């Protein structure tokens, strides 16, 4: 059953960090959803101006909402699940070393994880999935989605 109700979603990037040029924060984003949508009927749109189904920020401690930041490592970043107003978006935090290597932390495979939890997924239990609580490098080069994460996309959307 759909926790968001259409299938053509927009985001938006608000801010980036200064670690990686801007090209390659809107590619490992663009990336990360693209993992979603070949295996529903999900479809992804970056907007420029606007509301945005899923808004993307990099913020320090506090920022507004329940969950402050804690300065690096830790907690990486946090997503909130389908809904109005704040529903859909993904904050990373702006403490982190971010990268697109094996370095510590990789954005694509971070924003992978958070997007999960923007389309409705919950935490998995298998430590090979991307839903699994505790990050962990996989590789990036020919990376698709681990099959508990399609089971847990397609038990929602088709
Ligand atoms: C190096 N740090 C970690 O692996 C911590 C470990 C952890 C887990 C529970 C409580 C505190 C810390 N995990 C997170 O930051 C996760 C928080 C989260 O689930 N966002 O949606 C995100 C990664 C899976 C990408
Ligand atoms: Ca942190
Ligand atoms: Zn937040
Ligand atoms: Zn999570």
């Amino acid at each position: 059953g759909p926790k968001w109700e259409r299938t053509n979603l927009t985001y938006r990037i608000r801010n980036y960090t200064p670690q990686l040029s801007e090209a390659e924060v809107e590619r490992a984003i663009k990336d990360a959803f693209e993992l979603w949508s070949v295996a529903s009927p999900l479809i992804f749109t970056g907007i420029s101006q606007g509301e945005a189904d899923i808004n993307i920020a990099f913020y320090q401690r506090d920022h507004g909402d329940g969950s402050p930041f804690d300065g690096p490592n830790g907690i990486l970043a946090h997503a909130f699940q389908p809904g109005q107003g704040i529903g859909g978006d993904a904050h990373f935090d702006a403490e982190e070393t971010w990268t697109n290597t094996s370095a510590n932390y990789n954005l694509f495979l971070v924003a992978a994880h958070e997007f999960g939890h923007s389309l409705g997924l919950a935490h998995s239990s298998d430590p090979g999935a991307l839903m699994y609580p505790n990050y962990a490098f996989r590789e990036t080069s020919n990376y698709s989605l681990p099959q508990d994460d399609i089971d847990g996309i397609q038990a929602i959307y088709g």
